[PDB]
């Protein structure tokens, strides 16, 4: 008489990603903030845990290609949904940039962001280091802000339900007022979603506050969270209706909607759900130009490549006029990753591997060794899920000249915040902040420009009505 | 300690419909068989329990749009994909036509279906009247092929598991050899799906066999998928991937991966599937003038109106000048369903429903009823689910001149092969088979353009490969 434990009836909480993880997965970040403030009333009061609103790809969208100051995005939330618990994702001792930040810098942003009106901090590491999470994860913690210690998800021979218990613990003893388990590559199924999330719950206790972020990229993340409720999760992401699936996320009002009669319920507002649905959807056609065109794609759970890797990859074969081996480099990325110690396949490790992989492909395995990975290999990123092939990092020492080290890389970081703002200050357009100093340490080649074209105000890279007219 | 029993660890069959209902669904049904033929082979040795690929709406579409004859169709998935059980869906006693023919238009019909190669004949009813599906099924069971019984799945105060379950034993009196659950506005919720399969297993026993179509229209069947396999469901329906999602279908490799390490298990070929999957995707784009414009809808849970019938009213609408009163006919729809006995809202019961709504909204509430809202009222059609408002009854009556009937429809229907073959055979271009004599009775106003242009061979109303580079 086979049966299955589920959690007892309950509200399950929902986190919103339409303003932030939704375009930038389904529209390369472009959405202009004039296109998101005409949805903010409604968003604030239909009954989300938080609403995602900042972070990620946003910042460097918001300077690179719509002049548009970040800061004053993440004001501009703060003061539209004044009852929301305003969240985003935060790359650990990496920040928003492109390296790993002296202690104080990261002090520093967390601080303004905090200020600024944050109240819900993901923090996570591309490798699951948690010591690169630790001090971002401490400065949340004195902000008095919430603490979101972040697991991303992956399947590899050394990923393990017991290895992911013991990364919780971990994060639970930074100080992590709550477990993010992240799913970018939609690589979740149902029955492991269950296993992790219980094991975790019966190992920590039901107290335990985890987050389960899936997208949908192989269509069955949506049952994956179903079993996540049953297993107890108590807070799932979901993007509005009309701005999901594919690479994007399960829809917010489906995720709602299919817990009748289940004795699991959420209390979000199907009015406001439905006014959030139409006002993005009378916008997202603007957006056509960078649109994705594949809706479903599983293939993953058998190459263990995203397809935003593979296409990474596939560029550089037909720009190197050999992609007569597509499918040699798909064998060799399996063992890159391997002797990588099997990092998470996501940014930044995902182009790392990818790249060296072609290299291996082409000039010969090993052969040449990019900056980038001799950098992992010698442990500049962090630890990995499991041990480097001690040969191939031999190799890479011998190819960089760097010395293998093992401890936190930001323990070597020397203090640079008085080296930032005095170079920042020499800038045209630099005002003065702090806000404006961490946009130059965060991005030293776009800070410049963005700084003497800001007062034109920020502008949109999407459609107008008349060209969307123009095109019918 | 709350639990949920689910089935023992077992196979689950699946049903592909790229075929047929993939295309009409996402489409209008315009796929031509040369974008088709190619995919057979894989197909047929991916190891599905059944391949949709005829009835429904393609035999209109073949006829009227593809200068196609539907038998040559169903004659080369015969040959094409030799190993594999066809499925068709036949719409009872009305077959693939207009109207209610006599038993002997219906004997025909399946008899040269099955000579010509149809495994498994889905029978329904829309209103889910098992006397408009007796005969058919009967018919089947002479011809030695499986009769699949159909229970349209809607949403209503008088829909219960009770009735589901009441419906699925008087479609086994009838001889049925499995029951089919139709979903086509994907109402079906997860509880529900558990619910309803579990009663009909605990009923009639586990040897029943049940196949469960449900759409993904509302973003929550593929979840109601999993509870249907968890209450035992032997078989679940699915679109390949690169044509699925939308008013489409839930993903066959989807619902094949999402079910490792729960103890199910399909028996597909992920290779076959994914050389399906890439033939429909570098064909697919060639249809773009036939595609959708939404991935998920959920208002029906709210408003009982279907995307595709609340779209005919709107035009209704704005083709009498009136549609500042969209919102008078979404609310009058409710109404009308009610008093004509809340029959399902799927064809043609929708386009009745929702026309008569649209006049009760102007010239008055039943101040003039349409031909088919009056035979619908007054039995013409069969039984409904409920009992018809005597009031509303009497007026079409009254409005029609006919007399209220009960029996099943079919009864009074006098021989009419005879006089079809007749006028059949005076058309330029009949072949004088039954299979053209079948195209005369079933589509009388396209048999006879067709029969003269057929000659030319089937078309394409689809995009050419130059076309598409024209766009770009
Ligand atoms: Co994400
Ligand atoms: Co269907």
């Amino acid at each position: 008489p086979r049966e299955i434990e589920v959690s007892e009836p309950r509200e399950v909480g929902i986190t919103e990603l339409v303003l932030r993880d939704a375009h930038q997965s389904l529209m390369a970040t472009r959405m202009a903030m004039e296109d998101m403030v005409g949805a903010c009333a409604d968003i604030d009061a239909a009954g989300y845990w938080s609403v995602e609103c900042w972070g990620g790809a946003t910042y460097d969208s918001c300077i690179r290609f719509l002049n548009e100051d970040p800061w004053e995005r993440l004001r501009t939330f703060r003061k539209l949904m004044p009852n929301s618990r305003l969240q985003m994702l935060l790359r650990g001792q990496n920040l928003l940039g492109y390296r790993h930040y002296n202690d104080e810098v990261v002090d520093r942003f967390v601080d303004k962001s905090a200020e600024n009106g944050m109240d819900v901090f993901r923090v996570f590491d591309a490798m699951n280091d948690p010591r690169n999470m630790a001090h971002a994860m401490a400065a949340v913690k004195k902000a008095g802000k919430h603490a979101q210690g972040t697991i991303c998800y992956t399947i590899s021979p050394v990923h393990t339900v017991e290895g992911y218990v013991k990364l919780a613990g971990q994060l639970l003893d930074m100080g992590a007022d709550s477990i993010a388990l992240k799913d970018m590559a939609a690589l979740l199924k149902p029955q492991p979603a269950y296993d992790i999330i219980k094991a975790i719950k019966d190992t920590y206790g039901q107290k335990t506050q985890i987050n389960l972020h899936c997208h949908s990229t192989t269509g069955v993340t949506e049952v994956s969270l179903m079993k996540a409720i049953e297993a107890g999760v108590d807070v799932v992401d979901t993007a509005i209706s009309s701005m999901s699936l594919g690479p994007g996320h399960n829809p917010t009002e489906s995720v709602a909607e299919m817990l009748e009669g289940t004795g699991y319920t959420t209390n979000l507002d199907y009015d406001r759900l439905h006014k959030i649905r139409d006002h993005f959807k009378a916008i997202r056609p603007k957006y056509k130009k960078f649109e994705s065109k594949t809706l479903v794609d599983t293939s993953i759970f058998k190459s263990q490549i995203p397809g935003g890797m593979l296409s990474n990859m596939e560029s550089q074969l037909r720009a190197q006029g050999a992609e007569d081996k597509m499918d040699e480099v798909m064998a060799e990325v399996p063992r890159v990753r391997k002797a990588a110690g099997f990092p998470p396949l996501v940014t930044p490790s995902s182009q790392i591997v990818g790249t060296q992989a072609v290299f291996n492909v082409m000039m010969g395995e090993y052969k040449r060794m990019t900056g980038e990975f001799a950098d992992i290999m010698l442990g500049y990123y962090g630890a990995s899920p499991a041990d480097r092939d001690p040969k191939v990092v031999k190799l890479a020492e011998e190819q960089s000249g760097k010395k293998p080290i093992t401890q936190r890389p930001a323990d070597l970081l020397p203090p640079e915040w008085e080296k930032q703002s005095k170079e920042a200050a020499t800038l045209k357009g630099f005002n003065g902040t702090d806000e404006d100093v961490l946009t130059y340490a965060l991005f030293p080649q776009v800070a410049p420009v963005f700084f003497e074209h800001r007062a034109e105000g920020p502008h949109s890279v999407a459609l107008t009505d008349a060209q969307l007219k123009a095109e019918a």
